[PDB]
């Protein structure tokens, strides 16, 4: 079985993956599920092989035995010309973000406001913010800390899904895939933009990429960096350029995961795949661009140069950073989920 079956979360991702299968002559094939958690289960069953994952999902899969194959990697300023696949990863910034126009809203007045989150269990969208809010307030009731949210993946009869828009017909509110208008990085920031929420937790890179003519997408052509601000943990606010000084935390980059018995096959298949279709591969754009989704972030984030190598053969823990595994761990004392419970024994 040479083919690497890839896991597409949601129908929009499934289409780009069907495309990739066709271009790759079945070097890659598609399986899908509605959610990432579901996909992780296919990867476990052996029904799929691999998929690229936010660091928080990496911890879920990590727990269930899956391991990290190659990290997503983006442009760089520091050391900005060693080869992409061997150049170390620099992480990204998880930020709290607001309309500038609104005032009196700051980290310390967040309680009882309205939130837009990438989706539940994700790193910047969720794990970091809710992480801190737990440590600070000192209670496990983050489900009630904000007045309402969009938090795809949460309980959809609950308040954390109260603000989610669903798709075009409004079907499937709160399903944590790209058919939910406010899903993921782009989704969250848009939930902010349309004033459905007060704060939105995202990465620095997400505001720059959807303001000031960078997206030519109806919801975001006219958006202006000026109209937004970043809450720091100071109590303070700064514009988006000071993100380095105004960020909640540093996050580990998305990364591909698979089963260990499938890691090397997958890593190799992918390295060739990116050479074919990656940022500067033979066939991109003449044929297929693996890293472009028109700002919809499918399979991969659109600002990925290449998938890069990892020091040794790490585990979720080496890969994520021991500092983060604890932040996630401690947040997770306040809530259970099917997959961590079902897999808890593997890692005891
Ligand atoms: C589908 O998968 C295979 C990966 O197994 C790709 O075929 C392999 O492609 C390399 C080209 O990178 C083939 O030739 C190479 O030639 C250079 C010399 O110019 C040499 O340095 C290499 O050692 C190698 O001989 C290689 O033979 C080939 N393997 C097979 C079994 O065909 C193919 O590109 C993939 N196709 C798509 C659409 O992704
Ligand atoms: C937050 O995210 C934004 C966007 O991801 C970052 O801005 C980007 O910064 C890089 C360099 O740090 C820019 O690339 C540069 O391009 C010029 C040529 O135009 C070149 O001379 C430099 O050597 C470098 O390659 C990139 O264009 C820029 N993108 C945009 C749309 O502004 C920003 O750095 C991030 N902020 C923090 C604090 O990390
Ligand atoms: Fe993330």
């Amino acid at each position: 079985y040479t083919r690497v079956v890839w896991c597409a979360v949601g129908p929009e991702e499934q289409k780009k993956c069907q495309q990739w299968s066709q271009q790759s002559g079945q070097n890659v094939t598609c399986a899908t599920a509605s959610t990432t958690d579901d996909c992780i289960v296919l990867v476990l069953k052996g029904e799929a092989d691999a998929l690229n994952l936010d660091g928080g999902y990496i911890y879920t899969a990590g727990k269930c035995g899956l391991v990290p194959v190659l990290a997503e990697n983006r442009k760089s300023s520091k050391h900005s010309s060693l080869d992409c696949v061997l150049r170390p990863t620099e992480g990204y910034l998880a930020v709290a973000v607001v309309k500038k126009a609104n005032e009196g809203l700051t980290w310390n007045s967040l309680k009882d406001k309205k939130s837009c989150h990438t989706a539940v269990d994700r790193t910047a969208g969720w794990n970091i913010p809710m992480g801190l809010i737990v440590n600070q307030t000192g209670s496990c009731a983050f489900d009630e800390f904000f007045s309402q949210s969009c938090a795809p993946g949460a309980d959809p009869k609950s308040r954390l899904c109260a603000l989610c828009a669903g798709d075009d017909q409004g079907l499937d509110k709160c399903v944590p895939n790209s058919k939910e208008k406010y899903y993921g990085y782009t989704g969250a920031f848009r939930c902010l933009a349309e004033d459905v929420g007060d704060v939105a937790f995202v990465k620095n890179d997400t505001v720059w990429e959807n303001t000031n003519g960078e997206s030519t997408a109806d919801w975001a052509k006219n958006l202006k960096r000026e109209d937004f601000r970043l809450l720091c943990l100071d109590g303070t606010r700064k514009p988006v350029t000071e993100a380095q000084s105004c960020h909640l935390a540093v996050a580990p980059n998305h990364a591909v995961v698979s089963r260990s018995d499938r890691a090397a096959h997958v890593e190799q298949v992918l390295l060739h795949q990116q050479a074919l279709f990656g940022k500067n591969g033979k066939n991109c754009p003449d044929k297929f661009c693996l890293f472009k989704s028109e700002t919809k972030n499918l399979l991969f984030n659109d600002n990925t140069e290449c998938l890069a190598k990892l020091g040794g053969r790490p585990t979720y823990e080496e890969y994520l950073g021991t500092e983060y595994v604890t932040a996630i761990a401690n947040l997770k004392k306040c809530s259970t989920s099917p997959l961590l419970e079902a897999c808890a024994f593997l890692t005891r």
